């Protein structure tokens, strides 16, 4: 991979692996989400930020501040097959005092056609107290020279799906998968649950018949609180409709919300 | 990746990814085991066998026969760090009528040093009845031209760890992790649990204090029966031992049917 000519975005190619594909012989959405994290990490490394997934500055490090994902939105038009080469381009852009955004564009390396798009919203948090805070002018000014100055959005369209508010699923859920728990493979280098694991957990409560007859086109996931290494999660889903679903992940005991989301599926 | 000059082995390089590393900033043993499967699959593709992980011939496909893993043995001297390039070489060799063997050697691409090695034993099974059978002379003769004709072993030493018999853990286990179940990410393209998931499940019952103070050097795992997509597994471990050694058992949560047994060897950091 490498920074592009202008130094304001990063590109990397990946060859889809045998164990990365699902029943359609194409990459799963969790494989795509892991590749988006990998290219984001390589971009932060190339310009001197931390490589732990938080992309912090030296000033954020003294204040014990990190960036944490608030929302992930992914739209896939075509999943790459085993052995195919996919090129992913990524960039960031600050969003005032609210937080920051990392966007991605996925292309088929042979045709050059856009096969998918993603956008993520991040907020600043103290790593110890877990308290959110608005971004200071000093921190935002430090990142400006690593981002495009004019707006550059993976989802430019008006009233597009990526910014829609997600409601809270009401009990009883139509479908559920209970007692989900992370294993060591679900943890990152800092022993926290990888953000992609929550996408897997949301998808566990979609009935197998939908997975067998449809393809996932869009997923929007809000992150509210972490699942700790010793927590247990219930995944709930209700049809709201293409087939569309509303999702909720909550801690198995007390029912504390950890994530909410929506998915849109196209019949094969 | 590519077949080597003589066409009897396959090599492929991999750059270690951010999400593939553990608490030491080096690749986990499950990441290494997934790379071993990937290079095995690319080798089978390059010479015309199936690419579903079973590496079958046309004759095997007619008889509804597949190769299934009976044992996996991995020894790691150094785990590659994030961003490092590791080169893996793999080859197969038939083992008479018993089954076949796939071996691997892992090297650091910059130094050329051997950083690990692995060997796996496979048996032939009818896909539908799940009945094992000996390998016919016709099938073994079909694979001979794709293997070295003189012995080539990743573990040549006498009485080496890779061929040792593993005993059955007796209750009560010293440690356990109960109620493990696969999710869709644990399944392969044919909706079966990926062999690497069982390595993860064995390791779940090792106490966190061992993982925090030791490095896994050797793992030997026997595969007896599959975990189905709707099954639930219990992982049991007992210390048998500077090095720490453990005996492992995976069994179905309800009736206690054995699915795997294994041993691990760990060295203090
Ligand atoms: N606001 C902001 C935050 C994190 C960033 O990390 C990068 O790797 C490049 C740009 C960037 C911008
Ligand atoms: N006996 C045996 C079985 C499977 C094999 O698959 C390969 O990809 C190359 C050689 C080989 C040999």
């Amino acid at each position: 991979g490498s920074l592009t000519e202008d130094g304001l975005s990063y590109k990397e190619k990946f060859v889809v692996r045998s164990y990365e594909v699902g029943s359609n012989k194409t990459a799963t959405v969790e494989t795509i989400a892991n590749l988006l994290q990998e290219v984001g990490c390589n971009h932060a490394q190339s310009v001197g930020f931390s490589t732990d997934g938080f992309a912090t500055t030296t000033t954020m490090r003294k204040l014990h501040l990190i960036w944490v994902t608030a929302r992930m939105h992914i739209e896939i038009y075509k999943y790459p097959a085993w052995g195919d080469v996919v090129e992913i381009e990524t960039w960031c852009q600050s969003e005032g005092r609210i937080g920051t955004r990392r966007d991605w564009i996925l292309k088929d390396s042979v045709t050059g056609e856009v096969t998918g798009r993603a956008t993520s919203k991040w907020v600043m948090m103290n790593q110890d107290t877990r308290r959110l805070q608005k971004v200071s002018d000093d921190v935002r000014d430090e990142y400006l020279v690593f981002c495009p100055q004019e707006p550059r959005l993976a989802f430019p369209e008006e009233n597009n799906r990526s910014l829609k508010k997600i409601p809270k699923l009401e009990d009883p859920a139509q479908y559920s998968m209970i007692g989900l728990k992370p294993r060591r493979a679900d943890l990152d280098m800092n022993q926290h649950v990888n953000n992609v694991t929550y996408i897997g957990w949301v998808l566990e409560s979609i009935p197998q018949e939908i997975v067998d007859t449809h393809e996932l086109q869009v997923i929007t996931l809000d992150y509210r609180r972490e699942c700790q290494q010793d927590d247990v999660v219930d995944s709930l889903t209700t049809t709201t409709s293409d087939s569309q679903f509303l999702h909720l992940l909550r801690l198995s005991g007390d029912g504390q919300e950890i994530n909410r989301g929506t998915t849109l599926w196209r019949k094969k």
